[PDB]
Parts: C-alpha cells; structure tokens; sequence
C-alpha cells in the first residue's frame, strides 16, 4: 500500500489524458 496514492495520481493523469485525446479527435 506504500505506492498506492502516488500511483492513483498517475492513473488520474492517464485517464484525464485519455479523456482529452478522445475530446480532440
């Protein structure tokens, strides 16, 4: 559980990047 918050933030950034690319195409 040591890396979960740090990873959750990275996953957040990825899902937002996925959203943005979808919105641009």
């Amino acid at each position: 559980g040591t890396f979960t918050s740090d990873y959750s933030k990275y996953l957040d950034s990825r899902r937002a990047q996925d959203f943005v690319q979808w919105l641009m195409n």
